[PDB]
């Protein structure tokens, strides 16, 4: 058909790495309202369905571990899977605790082979990524991935997810969603805007 | 704003770009892409048909395809409701090649921004890239922006997007259309790659009236 089979138990897991602190050997700074971000995304993710586990402060290695690990769980009740990174980021890297991580390390490990359970089920990764002391990226190509990343009460890409979410979650397709989130944050306002990677084969609705 | 797609009440759908380079200089080390003129045939003809004003471009230079690009964001756009361009071309990271080089991707759609294209603003800019290789690249991140980049070497990215274009063009918003397409060029490997739509859209894009 033209959608993703939302047949299943449950509709996945959603990990929410929220890292707020920083090690002073990174000059990075207190991201203030990430915790009121995270919040509204576990409440808003709950609510679709989504088994959402939250983890603060993560290190590098624990954001690796999280991820691992969580690719080497039985998805076989899974419709699909779905990360979320608070962080400070820049250009093909995250920020932990600690440090910088490459963002395509953390998916690496939801391949086509490493991960046959969720093999033609949606893999979906939203990155909020903040700048700031005080060159080149490479996105990943693999079938049923899909990222929306950002730069920028909480930031308003966040709110923006939650509030249409919470509202169209249900019988919007996921672009749409995206689309109208994309929207959103343009209003605002040098000029920024969120964007959407798709390497999605299907349309992705959160029900039936 | 309101509704939730881009408004397509305009005198004509806009213009579409084809650059087709199948031949080049020897010193750049690149085959004869072979195929490449059934891609842009069929690209042209499916374009043609969408109502966009097609202009087909070949083998050319990165000094042509610079100042091409830069002639058409400095056209009049009020009348049109977006704008296309297809790059047909052997292609490495942020970069394309015309016969002569290898220019970035990046400065071709440059001209198209808000900035220094005030006639498309809140217009969608849409951009097809069919770069063959024969490694880490930039994204221009600008509103209303839309690139399809396939990688993947008639080309299966091509011929899809034409087939899905023709049938379901005037039906279908080009995210329902791309992601089509993406499942194709992948149903052509259970013998692999897939092409990748980086979305800047702020609305729905149907390509009717
Ligand atoms: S969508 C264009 C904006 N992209 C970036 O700034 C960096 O994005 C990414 C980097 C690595 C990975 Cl795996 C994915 C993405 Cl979207
Ligand atoms: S969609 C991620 C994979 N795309 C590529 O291989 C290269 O992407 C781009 C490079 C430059 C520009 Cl202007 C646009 C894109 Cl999508």
């Amino acid at each position: 058909t033209y959608q993703y089979n939302m047949n299943f138990e449950k509709l996945g897991k959603c990990i929410i790495i929220n890292n707020k602190n920083f090690d002073k050997v990174t000059g990075m700074g207190v991201r203030n309202g990430t915790d009121k971000d995270a919040e509204a995304l576990f409440k808003c993710f709950r609510s679709l369905g989504f088994d959402v586990i939250v983890y603060n402060d993560c290190s590098c290695a624990k954001m690796q571990d999280l991820l691992k690990k969580a690719s080497e769980e039985d998805h076989t009740n899974a419709a699909c899977f779905a990360c979320i990174l608070l962080s400070h980021g820049e250009e093909n890297v995250i920020y932990g605790k600690d440090g910088v991580t490459p963002i395509k390390d953390l998916t690496a490990h939801f391949r086509g082979a490493r991960c046959k359970t969720l093999l033609e089920k949606p893999k979906l990764f939203f990155i909020q990524a903040c700048r700031g002391t005080e060159p080149r990226y490479k996105i990943p190509v693999e079938a049923d991935f899909l990222f929306a990343y950002s730069t920028v009460r909480g930031s308003w890409f966040v709110q923006a997810l939650c509030s249409i979410l919470e509202e169209h979650g249900k019988d919007l397709e996921i672009m749409q969603i995206l689309t109208r989130v994309n929207d959103r944050v343009a209003r605002h306002f040098k000029k920024q805007i969120p964007c959407v990677v798709s390497m999605l084969t299907k349309e992705l609705y959160f029900s039936q």
